[PDB]
């Protein structure tokens, strides 16, 4: 074990931005002497630490990270091996993983001219704007921007939920030694996270000790059909038929759209139990009375933060906490992005505009992290294993099946072996994986 050196770890990595707007400023690097000097001289000095964002006193105006891909290191002279294969393979390589294809994606992200993203966070984008209009200054033409999404929190009660209407960022790994662990939450080695961090088995190179994986997706959600399915897909019951819908979409996603989990509140929201973070974790999908292998009452074994944290699916303890599956755990810093569903797209149940998560996964080992769930969990349709049915079907907000429909069982309370046939509602549009190194390596390593 090595001590975790928070002052050297980029803050997106386990603090998150928290800016009301953010931008993903994906770039090229030409003259790459001429990008070092910069690099050090106008980035590392700007770019924000885990210790500074844990401080609500010194959150800075405009919160930057920077992170680079395979072929940003290379064009930097970075030839080590940084001891993961899909990360220098790149993501567009990986697509098939996930049972989708490039043909879908952003043009800019089939392929791997993309150097690096600059996440620029601030409560308003006029700030954002000013710094990015800073850095072309100074970077001149050394730095070119290829693609960018901006993104923001969702306006009003819909503060934090992300674009279907659900509270999002609740859930998290603890880092041990780092985090005071909340009810529930898993408890994981920094090392699942932090590369070099402890624990973590890849021996990386030295100057990349205090880093961490960053997968970014561009997912844009159907928002008007999602809500439409649920009304047209609503169980059967008591309450208004919006009441039913909701349930229904409770139901795929494991939490209410308060936050409150299904699996504590299985018929009906608690908005008092969502917002609060020291109940609306603890459980484990294990229920006394209750076989852990049939029983889908409390929460589906498709609902997407089952397929995702599969808890006790995956063994360990009955009571809270769980702490299976520790390895496979991921920090999550996505945001929204597009325009609020328009009155006329709501009308018609059909999508006009792009909306959707500038989806943002931190791992130490991406085949482990965001690369594992989507594959061997969420487009699994036999995960999690030892169920019956034992077709679980495919997590109906991120499973793929190359573009089919998906086929998703256990959603509907009143019959756990009744299934559905379930169009995507959330559409890749591709990313990248980039490094997020330790600020040491920005102005040391990376510039020399
Ligand atoms: C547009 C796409 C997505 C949407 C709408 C979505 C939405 C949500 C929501 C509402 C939650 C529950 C609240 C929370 O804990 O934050 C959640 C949890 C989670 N999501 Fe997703 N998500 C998306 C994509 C993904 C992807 C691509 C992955 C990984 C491959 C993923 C992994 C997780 C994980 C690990 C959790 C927490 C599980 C837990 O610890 O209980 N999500 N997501």
């Amino acid at each position: 074990a090595t001590s975790l050196n928070t002052i050297d770890i980029q803050g997106d990595i386990l603090v998150g931005m928290h800016k009301q707007k953010q931008l993903f400023y994906f770039f090229a690097i030409n003259d790459p002497a001429t990008f070092k000097t910069h690099l050090a001289s106008d980035i590392a000095p700007v770019v924000a630490s885990v210790t500074q964002l844990s401080n609500v006193a010194t959150q800075p105006l405009v919160a930057l990270n920077i992170a680079f891909s395979n072929t940003g290191l290379l064009a930097l002279g970075v030839t080590d091996n940084l001891g993961d294969s899909l990360f220098a393979n790149g993501q567009a390589k990986d697509a098939t993983s996930f049972k989708e294809s490039t043909s879908s994606w952003v043009p800019q992200f089939a392929g791997t001219g993309i150097h690096g993203v600059i996440i620029l966070a601030s409560d308003t984008t006029d700030l954002i704007d000013q710094q990015v209009a800073s850095i072309e200054s100074t970077f001149g033409s050394s730095i070119s921007k290829l693609y960018s999404l901006s993104a923001s929190i969702r306006p009003g009660n819909e503060a934090g939920h992300e674009m279907f209407g659900f509270l999002n960022g609740i859930a998290q790994p603890a880092i041990n030694g780092f985090n005071t662990p909340l009810p529930g939450q898993n408890i994981v080695d920094a090392g699942v996270i932090i590369t070099g961090a402890t624990n973590d088995p890849i021996t990386r190179p030295s100057w990349a000790v205090g880093g961490s994986f960053l997968a970014f997706r561009q997912l844009e959600q159907l928002v008007p059909e999602f809500n439409k399915y649920l009304l047209d897909n609503a169980p059967a019951g008591s309450g208004s038929l919006q009441a039913r819908a909701d349930l229904l979409g409770a139901r795929m996603v494991g939490r209410w759209k308060s936050g409150a989990p299904i699996d504590l509140t299985p018929t009906a929201d608690d908005p008092a139990l969502g917002a609060d973070a020291q109940r609306n974790n603890n459980f484990t999908y294990s229920h006394a009375g209750f076989d852990l292998g049939s029983d889908q009452s409390h929460c589906p074994f498709s609902a997407h933060i089952r397929k995702t944290r599969p808890r006790a699916d995956l063994g360990g303890s009955l009571t809270p906490p769980n702490l299976s599956a520790g390895a496979n755990s991921i920090m999550r810093s996505g945001i929204p992005y597009g325009p609020e569903v328009t009155s006329a797209e709501s009308a018609s149940n059909t999508t006009t505009q792009e909306r959707g998560l500038a989806f943002v996964a931190y791992q130490a080992q991406l085949s482990q992290g965001f690369h594992f769930l989507q594959q061997t969990w969420a487009d699994n349709a036999n995960f999690p294993p030892g169920k019956t049915p034992a077709t679980v079907g495919l997590d109906p907000i991120i499973g793929q099946n190359n573009g089919q429909p998906r086929v998703v069982n256990g959603l509907l309370p009143s019959n756990s072996s009744a299934s559905l046939s379930i169009p995507q509602f959330v559409v890749s549009h591709g990313g990248e994986y980039f490094f997020s190194p330790p600020i040491s390596a920005i102005g040391g390593r990376l510039s020399a």
